[PDB]
DNA sequence: TTAGGGTTAG
């Protein structure tokens, strides 16, 4: 006998294990933290409009949420609710369990999980329409190269062309969407035969390629990634410069992945079964064609 | 156990 119950976010007491269903308001992808696991922080929201931070811990990256945007639908299953500091907070409990679902109306219900057995019922799909009805309306897109501004945090999608080491503390990533920004990317220096990718197709792109500079816990992250896969890139920052190491004036946009997960910063593979990565792909196939 | 959301400051 199946039969799962759902609590709703207002109801939740410490010192017990349940189920629920809620909307991403925000999240840290997941991340190896200081201990034995990976760490992915998600605070989701429901009807009752209570908001409810989750602390998840898993020594498999892909048993975590996959969530890949704020307004993501997910359900949990064993979650523990427990208090810290007379604040209830849910954490991962033996068990645990996610399906995550795009968050917009009409959007196709596919749900995204690493488990290879799951429940799945009428009752889900219903959940999550109910979700995306309420989210329409009680709460809430994808920026361009050719938009960011001077100075700003924002999440960028696009595809990494090239990878190559700095100094330990940074590593490199040359990155693409199809389209220019307002001002030509910074360029780090780099050695000889440090960077891998398609040198000639990056050459060619010219200022179609920005470099991002990642700093401390991002760096191994970075250094895995595989050149030529979908990336995004939360909490990317963007820092003009008008003035150079040798004290001359000029103009150049700097791209920086700072260190610590503050605001989600930190970088996701998204597959091509992502529906961004299929309009991305078209762009970069017509950026190609001009350039 | 980790982390406990709230931007490096390169």
């Amino acid at each position: 006998a199946t039969n799962y119950i759902y609590t709703p976010l207002n109801q939740l007491k410490g010192g017990t294990i349940v189920n629920v269903y809620g909307v991403v308001k925000f999240f840290k992808p997941p991340y190896l933290s200081k201990g034995t696991d990976y760490c992915s922080v998600v605070t989701i929201v429901d009807q009752t409009n209570v908001k409810l931070t989750c602390l998840l811990f898993s020594g498999n990256y892909e048993a975590l949420p996959i969530i890949y945007k704020n307004g993501d639908i997910v359900r949990f299953h064993r979650l523990k609710i427990q208090v810290y500091k007379k604040e209830t907070q849910g954490i991962t409990s033996s068990g645990f369990a996610s399906l995550t679902f795009e968050g917009t109306l009409g959007a196709p219900i596919i749900p995204r999980t690493s488990s290879k057995y799951f429940n799945f019922t009428t009752e889900d799909h219903k959940m999550v329409e109910a979700l995306r009805v309420w989210a329409s309306t009680h709460m809430s897109t994808l920026l361009k190269l050719c938009d960011v501004q001077p100075m700003q945090y924002f999440d960028l999608t696009c595809q990494l062309l090239g990878k190559a080491e700095v100094d330990g503390a940074s590593f490199l990533l040359k990155v693409w969407d199809g389209t220019r920004t307002p001002f030509p990317s910074w360029r780090v220096l780099i050695q000889d035969l440090v960077l891998e990718g398609d040198l000639s197709h990056i050459h060619r792109l010219q200022n179609l390629t920005i470099d991002i500079l990642v700093y401390d816990n991002h760096v191994h992250v970075a250094r895995s990634l595989k050149v030529g896969s979908f990336l995004r890139i939360y909490s990317l920052h963007t820092k003009l410069q008008s003035m150079n190491s040798e004290n001359q004036t000029m103009l150049s946009l700097e791209f920086h992945l700072h260190g610590g997960t503050s605001y989600g910063r930190g970088i996701r593979v998204l597959p091509e079964s992502n529906s961004d990565v299929d309009q991305l792909k078209k762009d970069l196939e017509s950026a190609n064609l001009t350039a």
